[PDB]
């Protein structure tokens, strides 16, 4: 109960303590009997400038800004979150290894830029009434929160999103999909220990039965018509494979909590590897269109699984 | 759990705001050892600007400062003060009336409006008045200092002093006086005196006759805190102190309750826990009315002479009780 903010970079410290403090303030905010316009534009921002004291691990002068904190609160309830879970996750212990994972792996933390707050902002109401529609049921990134930090005078941008990927199962082969021309991994990716293979990699060389594809599909055929309603482009299918029989050389083989690892799914019976796919939209902030790109997108996507 | 700062003036949610947001923050903060000389120097600054959200009772934007937290954490734990409690008091409702001299809305603490001369006087005073704090065990009639902020809204500064109360948070004080042993007049004017609750002086309590019975055990423990604690007062520059003193009436007060529950009606008793009103000394058995008295040493941070000043303000309270 005595939080130290100690962390690899006094950056990470900020954010910890950051999270701790907006997360505390909302729980001295009533939850709204709905989202109004305004809580579209608003913030919070802080400056701290203490003077030989608790120092330790924290700087003495910074700055912390959350954008949208009742958006994103609502956000996070509707994707089952809860707000002290949230904060658990961010100040138990420092985040870790630009992309970076809380200590317990349940979410990403994306270095962004202004432009891409921007775009956010310019998405934010469409997204909200979407994911509400949707019950949260979407294969597109989840948003928890948007954090400005000041840090020795330098603005770092940071957007919390739930991981794409189990937060225990390890992934033995990445995807990334676009659907488009053609792309491929280089030497130099290939060279990595989890190499980022692409369409081109995949259509060289996923079984989850045909009820799975069909809510699968439908649930990328509702994301990916929204994403051209917004007119966007350019984003991918992040695809990782666990294969069960490699990890057996408390425990639980193929093992996972689906509320907390939400794009898992598992192999068909029967599937010629025991397997659990994680599958879900990246990239939607920053010679083709949305009609093009997105319906080819998904054809791609479409001829995939089975 | 939802804490909404709620206040008769924007001030006031600030306090409350900067209050709990402080005692938190030190929540996670490691109690040390022993206090560092960085420690008397040291202070927390935040300033708030929030757009479009949470200013149903908070301004928008404001700044709160806190002096030497470490060092009144410390003082809290020292004045058997635990800092959840504390922030409890202050947060649970807003702080009332009694700026410039707040009460805490169960009449535990106390929160005075002073100069920036007042808080860099403390300053001053800061690190012998804690080693005095620690070398008496808390057990004093000086005031007891439990934090001090600075508070900005709309560019405006105040300063704040918050203090243990001299009063009991229960028992309702009936009679106050203000003490000095000064040769000088010392009398209440019309003005005082026509209020609810007028504050006596010198003349006011010689010609009224008044005493206080506690009889002298309880008068030996207090003429001997008193001594050290003039002393002290002494060894600094301090002089023009005064010793507050209030006056309950046990009686009294059982007629004001029977009042109370007999107007409900077509609409211990005289006891105090002695680790939390720290100042009361209850009337002797052989003596006339029932009454719990309350006697501080307050006003110490802003012809005769400082020593002969302690000398004299002792004299005049010894004759003050039997």
């Amino acid at each position: 109960k005595v939080k130290l903010f100690r962390a690899s970079e006094p950056i990470l410290s900020v954010l910890m303590w950051g999270v701790n403090h907006t997360i505390n303030e909302l729980s001295n905010v009533p939850v709204p009997v709905m989202l109004m316009p305004d809580d579209f534009k608003a913030y919070s921002k802080i400056k701290v400038d203490n003077h030989l004291f608790n120092k330790e691990n924290l700087p003495s002068r910074f700055k912390f800004k959350e954008y949208c904190p009742m958006v994103f609160r609502n956000l996070r309830e509707r994707f089952g979150i809860d707000d002290q879970d949230y904060q658990n996750s961010v100040t138990r212990s420092a985040p870790i290894n630009r992309f970076l994972t809380t200590y317990d792996r349940r979410f990403v933390i994306k270095t962004v830029s202004s432009e891409d707050v921007a775009e956010m902002h310019n998405i934010l109401k469409k997204y909200h009434q979407f994911i509400v529609e949707c019950h949260g049921n979407t294969l597109l990134p989840q948003f928890l929160g948007m954090y400005r930090l000041t840090v020795d005078g330098v603005e770092t941008y940071m957007v919390v999103t739930r991981n794409v990927f189990s937060h225990r199962l390890t992934v033995h082969r990445k995807y990334d999909l676009k659907g488009s021309v053609a792309r491929e991994a280089s030497d130099k990716e290939k060279a990595k220990d989890l190499p980022t293979f692409k369409d081109n990699d995949f259509l060289n060389e996923l079984h989850v039965g045909e009820e799975s594809k069909k809510n699968f599909l439908e649930k990328l055929k509702r994301d990916v018509e929204f994403l051209a309603q917004l007119k966007i482009m350019d984003y991918s299918l992040l695809v990782g494979i666990h294969d069960v029989d490699r990890a057996e050389q408390f425990f639980g083989p193929g093992e996972f909590d689906p509320s907390v690892d939400v794009y898992a799914m598992k192999s068909h019976e029967s599937s010629p590897k025991k397997e659990v796919y994680f599958m879900a939209i990246i990239d939607i902030l920053t010679t083709v269109n949305p009609e093009q790109y997105s319906k080819r997108f998904n054809e791609f996507m479409s001829n995939i699984l089975t």
